[PDB]
């Protein structure tokens, strides 16, 4: 829709992703199954967002200089772009079962392969400056 709109929507999206990894990296260090479980509910409403309509064609670096981070190259890629995105709702099921089963162990493991997630993806289409 409204660039302005889908900027505005996409913005909340990942600094609601990035709030989840700050805080579930702290409880990965001091685990403590309730507080894992809490952030394990708030991850998972977060993975409930399509953000298939958050990419339209024409909303880049390029496009909106300044306004986003979003590399151009998104559109030469969707297919991956989708994969990459699909690898992160993938690892982050396997982040609130490890929650919801009280394992820390696993959750710790679970953990990392998400934020490896979130790294492939930045490291092909998002611009550092
Ligand atoms: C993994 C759970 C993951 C996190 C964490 C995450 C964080 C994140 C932040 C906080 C930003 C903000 C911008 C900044 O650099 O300050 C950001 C922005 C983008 N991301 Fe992201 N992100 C995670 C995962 C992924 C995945 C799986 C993808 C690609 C499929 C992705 C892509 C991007 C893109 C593109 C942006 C820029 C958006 C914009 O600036 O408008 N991220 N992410």
């Amino acid at each position: 829709a409204d660039t302005k709109e889908v900027l505005e929507a996409r913005e909340a999206y990942f600094k609601s992703l990035g709030g989840s990894m700050k805080a579930m990296t702290g409880v990965a260090k001091a685990f403590d199954a309730e507080a894992a479980k809490v952030e394990a509910a708030k991850l998972e409403k977060i993975l409930a967002t399509d953000v298939a309509p958050l990419f339209p064609a024409g909303t880049s670096s390029t496009d909106l200089p300044g306004q986003t981070e979003a590399k151009a190259a998104i559109w030469a890629n969707m297919d991956d772009f989708g994969a990459k995105g699909k690898a992160m709702h993938e690892a982050g099921g396997a982040v609130i079962a490890a929650a919801n089963a009280g394992d820390g162990a696993a959750f710790g493991a679970a953990l990392q392969k998400l934020g490896g997630t979130c790294k492939a993806c930045h490291d092909d289409y998002r611009e550092e400056d």
